[PDB]
């Protein structure tokens, strides 16, 4: 009922802007960092989300540059990107996903219930996969939160999105400090590793089990007070670097043991995406007789690339089970 034809450039491939048309535009996201709309392309009818951010010709949009080099089933797919209006607005046309870990987590909280563990595995595992993949590029998201984890209810696939706050960390360079904030950040680190993403993911896993934020605090103070109110006080040693009673009864040991190896004061002490993916908490996923709670076949959880594994290839023995190979032969 209201078409909009623009000159868009494919997200992947040699810059060759072609004409693109879309309609049914319906706002669905808001903030000071931009705004996300929904819309349907006219030649395919496919649904998409358009993220509109204000960019100035002085420099290049870092989030655009990062998105353009990404391509993984567990990261929001970029279709096109174009500009609008003096004031320049960059629009990112993404493959639309209907829900988020935030809207789902909240939907379970209003029922005093908790998201079934099978779903927690499925989501957390794919998150670690998206992490392992981008970290191998040296790229750190730097802002993992339930709002940023999109998911499709009927497929049970999670896709990381929102790289407006992400940066390709260059080991050997200063990073200015400007409830998922890792402690090293609270202490305004300047050389922190991409292991900050692991801490945040840890808060998310924890949260999904709990059923509410784990480290609630309006400031680093209150926030850090929580971290201590659960992880206790740090040692002079850890300070430089920078239980089972905490989680609800009946919480699978593997889950509680997994959160303990992610929520460590020492960045280097924490697991890495790849290791996390292979943690026994996800053993059930590597099971041949595993059943997707939805019936449909489980999403491609073992199609790892040499890139996703570069962090430590031999770990492929675990991440890719016997049946996964014979079935992908
Ligand atoms: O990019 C997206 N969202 C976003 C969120 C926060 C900051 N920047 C972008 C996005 C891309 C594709 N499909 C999407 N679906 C949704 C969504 C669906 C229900 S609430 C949010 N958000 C997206």
């Amino acid at each position: 009922s209201k078409v909009t034809t623009v000159v868009a450039t494919p997200g992947q491939g040699p810059d060759r802007p072609q004409e693109v048309s879309y309609t049914d535009t319906k706002v669905i996201g808001n903030g000071s960092f931009g705004v996300v709309y929904q819309a349907k392309l006219c030649d395919s009818g496919e649904l998409v989300a358009i993220k509109k951010v204000l960019q100035d010709k002085r420099f290049k949009n870092r989030e655009l540059q990062i998105m353009r080099k990404l391509d993984h089933c567990n990261i929001v797919r970029l279709r096109y990107f174009f500009y609008s209006s003096d004031e320049v607005y960059l629009n990112l046309v993404l493959d639309y996903v209907p829900e988020t870990v935030y809207r789902v987590a909240r939907h379970y909280s209003r029922a005093k219930q908790t998201l079934p563990v099978i779903y927690v595995k499925l989501y957390m595992y794919q998150l670690f996969r998206s992490l392992a993949y981008i970290h191998s590029f040296g790229i750190c998201h730097r802002d993992i939160k339930p709002q940023n984890l999109l998911l499709d209810p009927d497929t049970a696939v999670l896709k990381l999105c929102d790289f407006g706050s992400a940066k390709q960390l260059v080991r050997g360079e200063p990073n200015v400090s400007y409830y998922y904030r890792a402690p090293e950040l609270i202490f305004g680190a300047t050389d922190y590793t991409s292991s900050i993403d692991v801490w945040s993911a840890g808060c998310v896993l924890a949260e999904l089990l709990l059923g509410q934020p784990i480290f609630p605090g309006d400031s680093g103070v209150d926030q850090l007070v929580e971290i201590i109110k659960v992880l206790g006080t740090p040692t002079r040693e850890q300070i430089r670097e920078m239980w089972t009673k905490v989680f609800r009864p009946r919480t699978p040991p593997e889950a509680i043991a997994l959160c303990s190896r992610l929520l460590e004061y020492t960045p280097t002490a924490r697991l890495t995406p790849l290791e996390a993916c292979a943690h026994s908490f996800f053993d059930e996923l590597r099971d041949p007789n595993v059943k997707l709670p939805n019936g449909r076949d489980t999403p491609a959880l073992f199609n790892f690339t040499t890139q996703e594994l570069s962090s430590n290839p031999p770990l492929a023995t675990i991440l890719i089970p016997p049946h996964a190979r014979i079935q992908a032969a």
